[PDB]
């Protein structure tokens, strides 16, 4: 289809976009959870941005409407992040991260930016959910066979893998994703073009996000 024929026309970024968000490490004897507190903080004010975001797509499915339920494929991605915005306060707490101490980087305050220009009623509704989806994807990408590795590691840090890696998720990202693919399914020579800008420009910011926390 016309998402894979994209991603694999750009497996390129895609997979650079794909690797895992935080690496774990050892040092002095001690696991080294430093890329895993970067990425924890970064990701946390991001997830914060998204949320309103989101919101922004829910309100546009309702208008741009194709089917009835693609509000429900959106408005479930948004409840999670009440769980999820959740978890994070509680990762925070148990990792003594200081989310209120965190400063948020380049690749971060701009992706603040990003989600913005997508929040407009000038942009067409296929780009949103394109951008939407993508975002789902990567995540769900960066997060898959984790568990199985995770046994392969000397000392693997589970949390996160099965909150972006369970069965939920993966379907999730799907629902998400089965619209996105129907979408773009009629858009013309203008909004497809501004898509594709969109998918392979996620991943652009999905690469420039994850090195922050590199290892
Ligand atoms: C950068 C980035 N992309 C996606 C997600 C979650 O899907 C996230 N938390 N952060």
């Amino acid at each position: 289809g016309v998402i894979d024929t994209w991603i694999d026309k750009h497996r390129s970024i895609y997979t650079a976009a794909t690797r895992h968000a935080f690496v774990v490490s050892i040092r002095d004897g001690s696991v080294d959870l430093s890329s895993f507190r970067t990425w924890l903080g970064q990701d946390y004010l991001f997830v914060r941005r998204f949320v309103p975001f989101v919101a922004s797509v829910l309100i546009r499915a309702c208008k741009d409407s194709g089917e009835s339920s693609d509000m429900e494929v959106v408005l479930g991605g948004i409840a999670s992040l009440n769980d999820e915005i959740e978890w994070f306060k509680r990762e925070g707490s148990k990792w003594d991260v200081d989310f209120s101490t965190v400063v948020p980087q380049r690749a971060n305050q701009e992706y603040g930016r990003f989600l913005e220009d997508l929040m407009s009623s000038e942009v067409k509704y296929p780009v949103i959910m394109t951008a939407f989806w993508a975002i789902e994807a990567v995540y769900q990408e960066s997060f898959a066979h984790c568990l199985e590795d995770g046994n392969k590691t000397p000392v693997e840090l589970t949390g996160a893998c099965h909150r972006w890696g369970n069965d939920g998720f993966k379907q999730y990202c799907s629902s998400v994703k089965n619209i996105a693919e129907r979408c773009l399914e009629n858009a013309s020579g203008e909004v497809l073009g501004e898509a594709e800008d969109v998918l392979v420009r996620v991943l652009e910011l999905e690469v420039a996000f994850w090195e922050m926390s590199r290892g």
